[PDB]
């Protein structure tokens, strides 16, 4: 009684952030097990709708605040003690308040900051753990509250592509 498509906040997380790495050409050690791994197929339409749409979210919104993120970026400085308690500091204050589809999309841009900021210097596998916190932090928070408001598809189909 939940949908058929499967979205996973670990999987979501995964290949936005694997995107955000590939333009750079970092083969980003993310799916450690491969061993072709089929269970269902790869189609999957369903969530390939918003995949793109959550995908190129982050995009849009990064070319709009090119001047909030990056400087805070500073702050977050280097170390692996550090990174796992500033994360959840940062997303702390991206929701004081409360929740929203509008909030959410920095939320992506957040961990792409951060994973990035590790590869700068010599930590790619840490984005690999960036990644874990992400959803947990997702599923904690924003998962429950847009299983309550509706679900993956309202954002999609509130903000979804000209015509298609
Ligand atoms: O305006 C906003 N939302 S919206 O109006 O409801 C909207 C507007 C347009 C779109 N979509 C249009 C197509 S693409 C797009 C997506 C999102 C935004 C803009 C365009 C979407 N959406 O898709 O959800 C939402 C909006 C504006 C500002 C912020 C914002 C501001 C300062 C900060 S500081 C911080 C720390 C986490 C932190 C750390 C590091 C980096 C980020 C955040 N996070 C922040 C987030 C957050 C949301």
């Amino acid at each position: 009684h939940a949908g058929r498509t499967g979205y996973d906040n670990r999987e979501i997380v995964m290949k936005y952030i694997h995107y955000k790495l590939s333009q750079r050409g970092y083969e980003w050690d993310a799916g450690d097990d491969v061993e072709e791994n089929r269970t269902e197929a790869p189609e999957g339409t369903e969530s390939e709708v918003v995949h793109l749409t959550l995908r190129q979210a982050g995009d849009d919104f990064s070319r709009r605040y090119r001047r909030d993120f990056a400087e805070m970026s500073s702050q977050l400085h280097l170390t692996p003690f550090t990174a796992r308690g500033r994360f959840a500091t940062v997303v702390e204050e991206l929701f004081r308040d409360g929740v929203n589809w509008g909030r959410i999309v920095a939320f992506f841009e957040f961990g792409g900051v951060m994973c990035v900021e590790s590869v700068n210097r010599e930590m790619s596998p840490l984005v690999d753990n960036i990644a874990l916190w992400m959803t947990e932090y997702l599923n904690r928070h924003l998962h429950t509250w847009i299983q309550d408001n509706g679900g993956w598809d309202a954002f999609v189909e509130l903000y979804g592509p000209s015509m298609r």
